[PDB]
């Protein structure tokens, strides 16, 4: 072997040598120290990781068996309610108390904006993301569907003026909107000027000041006639960028260039769902990357480098500066994969979340400072570590994490408290019992957040011996998930997250559909969500525009003491009535749900991508991550289950996707197809085999599949 033996583990080589090399120096952590902490921690806590995963296969028995064993037709909620809490999976609910998590940033207590989610793995990725803080509201609109192709702004390979002249009325609007004048339009503003601590508007009748003098935050240039001018609405700032000279700006009645906003105000590096990492040499280019941007100098080749910080002169005088870069969290797995980074003496693999929290935590001690060895730049300038946390069931779980980081803080010499975390609401036995987990969280915690994909994923598995369930469209829509996202809030608030900590809503997957979600992702804001994720730095400007039309702070204040979800509604599964469905309506189903695995998975097996822009079966491009995976599984092994489909039709689906996908991947030159020869395809094997041991997998987890079948490709690849 190629390892390095410490204490009980044997550490591949590749991580050895990155951890001493890159990560350790700048630290002032001992190696020695470092490597034996390593092994301490990993033999002191994986036996409660390992009876905790036992508690999950034991209670999901219990709940089989218990439906099973029914035959009384509707299920009596009553006597469900009371079998749940007998068997420890409802557990009480605790006293009402808040939070006290402090050295938390700016970012996270108080501003109310976008969140991007991005692939670790993927350097140029990351470096958008990071670098998205800060986004043309211009491009987003000029680049994207939400101006119309019509009368006749079409785009074509030129700029289009028509076009353009759009563009520029509707950020008028929104200027309008956020930051309205005393009187007029900024439509008819011919200029801008500070005028002794105050913002003055040309029009060319009058002159006007702001509605709100407040608002005007700063500007660059002079006063007199300034190159850009800085306003703030609901915390986030808007940059009017002032240049007659450009192209954009000749036409422009008031010489507008661009209008800039504050949009990715916090970003999560992912090296979960949203990447394919499933050895040391995966790992170690995922550290690695978390790694340059700590130190602020990860840099992309494409024929680059992170943002530095803005400068501005306040209203009254003075200079002063904002962040050029998203604030960074960091999404560790989750408490169920093992990886072969590192083994023990009789050849298991280590915990890969234990591992996570111990490298991705010392790695971002670098983010704590700039120096030479350092990196000139910094993430956390109130000294905390923030890690997001998911797939988590229940408060048992939750305060097994706060104790794992709390022994990697030992470990790396930081205040205990320093690695705070982000509870992930995407698991059943986390929603029901989510106040409970705050609680074993309540001095770490930063953040909460729904999202459709895994929870679903769960709702299916948990309930999967009730009956059939409805289609995966109809989910979003059911009774437990409304109740679950109102929850969440209600959850979140009552513990005093408001001022304090995130309250998140869900990925918008539909990458092209901007139109539509400018139209309709308010509706997250409006319902008391402090962030909400996006899927691209595009979307990130465009879904900001909802965050200065909706007050979330005062949203919040007006949702304190409610109790809007019963218990008894997130309990409600979501089986189907009898005979909800045409026979072309379940083979519609069962295409879609084939589709999505193929599409998904034959990127993840054949090139070790876990997130892009994937045509679904009716050429929408969709940005999910695995998630999609085990929603998609779970309700076709539900299906098969119950008599619904035959393993006939779902073969047959199967074979009728996959030259679908095939022809969809058509630009790709590495792509290698699934059709004809289906059953010589390691990729088309791996998606039959998360549908036929569907049912048998742990919570419909789809990683102990997925990961066996990339680690297959890599090896015949290899030969
Ligand atoms: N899969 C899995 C698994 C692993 C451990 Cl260590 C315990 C229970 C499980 O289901
Ligand atoms: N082409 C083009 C274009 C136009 C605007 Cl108004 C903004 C960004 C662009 O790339
Ligand atoms: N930038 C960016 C980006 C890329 C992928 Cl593949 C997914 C999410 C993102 O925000
Ligand atoms: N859906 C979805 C999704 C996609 C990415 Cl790329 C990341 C996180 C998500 O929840
Ligand atoms: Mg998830």
């Amino acid at each position: 072997t190629d390892r390095v033996s410490v204490g009980n583990l044997r550490i591949a080589r590749v991580l050895y040598d990155f951890v001493n090399n890159e990560a350790l120096p700048g630290t002032d952590i001992d190696p020695d120290s470092f490597w034996a902490g390593v092994d301490k921690v990993v033999a002191d806590l994986t036996p409660q990781n390992q009876a905790l995963l036992n508690a999950r296969d034991e209670l999901q028995a219990q709940i089989d068996k218990w439906h099973r064993r029914r035959v009384i037709e509707p299920i009596d909620m009553d006597a469900y309610r009371q079998f749940l809490t007998e068997i420890g999976y409802l557990l009480p609910e605790p006293d009402d108390f808040t939070i006290t998590t402090s050295g938390v940033d700016a970012e996270i207590t108080t501003t109310a904006g976008p969140q991007l989610v991005v692939p670790v793995l993927n350097a140029r990725f990351a470096l958008n993301a990071a670098n998205a803080r800060w986004g043309s509201l211009y491009d987003a609109l000029y680049g994207t569907d939400v101006i119309p192709e019509t009368d006749g702004a079409e785009k074509g390979p030129t700029y289009n003026k028509v076009r353009g002249d759009k563009v520029i009325a509707y950020a008028r609007k929104f200027l309008d909107d956020s930051v309205p004048l005393s009187s007029g339009s900024f439509g008819d503003a011919t200029g801008f000027t500070v005028q002794d601590g105050q913002l003055v508007v040309a029009l060319p009748d009058k002159s006007t000041g702001l509605a709100n003098p407040g608002q005007f935050a700063g500007y660059t240039g002079a006063a007199e006639s300034p190159t850009s001018v800085l306003l703030i609405n609901h915390g986030l700032h808007i940059e009017i960028l002032i240049d007659p000279e450009s192209q954009v700006g000749t036409t422009d009645r008031a010489g507008v260039k661009d209008v800039i906003l504050e949009s990715a105000i916090t970003t999560i590096m992912d090296f979960e769902d949203s990447v394919a990492a499933v050895d040391a040499a995966d790992k170690v280019l995922g550290y690695r990357n978390w790694l340059g941007l700590n130190k602020g100098d990860l840099a992309a080749a494409v024929d680059r480098v992170l943002n530095r910080d803005r400068n501005y002169t306040a209203p009254g005088g003075g200079q002063f500066t904002l962040p050029g870069r998203s604030l960074m969290f960091v999404r560790n797995v989750g408490h169920l994969m093992t990886n072969d980074a590192i083994v023990d003496t009789d050849g298991s693999e280590v915990f890969e979340g234990i591992m996570d929290a111990l490298f991705t935590g010392l790695i971002a001690i670098h983010g704590l400072k700039a120096s030479d060895v350092n990196g000139p730049l910094i993430n956390s300038r109130t000294g905390s570590i923030y890690i997001v946390k998911p797939k988590m069931h229940g408060p048992a779980e939750v305060a097994f994490t706060c104790e794992l980081f709390s022994r990697v803080e030992d470990v790396l010499g930081l205040p205990q408290n320093t690695m705070k975390i982000g509870i992930m609401d995407e698991e059943r036995r986390t929603t029901v019992n989510l106040k409970a987990c705050i609680k074993a969280a309540a001095d770490r915690v930063v953040f909460i957040n729904t999202g459709f994909l895994d929870r679903t994923g769960d709702e299916i598995h948990t309930s999967m011996e009730a009956g059939p369930m409805v289609r995966k469209g109809t989910m979003k829509s059911q009774p437990w998930i409304l109740a679950y996202e109102d929850h969440n809030v209600d959850a979140g608030l009552a513990a005093g997250f408001s001022g304090r900590a995130q309250v998140g809503k869900g990925m918008w997957t539909m990458t092209e559909l901007m139109a539509d979600m400018v139209e309709t992702k308010i509706a997250q804001p409006r319902a008391g969500a402090s962030t909400a994720w996006v899927p691209s730095p595009t979307a990130a400007t465009l879904h900001a525009l909802h965050y200065h039309q909706v007050d979330v702070a005062a949203v919040q204040q007006g949702l304190a003491g409610k109790r809007r979800a019963t218990i008894e509604q997130l309990l409600t599964i979501p089986l189907a009535k009898e005979l909800a469905w045409a026979p072309d309506e379940i083979r519609e189903e069962v295409d879609n749900n084939c589709q999505s695995i193929l599409g998904y998975v034959v990127r993840w097996v054949d090139q070790g991508v876990g997130a892009s822009k994937v045509p679904d079966i009716h050429d929408v491009a969709l940005m999910e991550d695995r998630a999609t995976l085990r929603i998609s599984s779970q309700l076709l092994a539900n299906w098969l289950r119950h008599g619904v489909i035959t393993s006939a039709d779902v073969r047959a689906s199967l074979e009728r996707m996959a030259p679908l996908v095939d022809r969809q991947n058509a630009g790709d030159v590495a792509y290698r197809p699934m059709a004809p020869n289906f059953d010589d395809s390691i990729a088309f094997l791996a998606a039959q085999e998360l549908i036929l041991s569907g049912a048998q997998q742990p919570n419909g987890y789809t990683e102990p599949i997925l990961h066996r079948r990339r680690r297959e490709f890599k090896a015949r690849a290899a030969e």
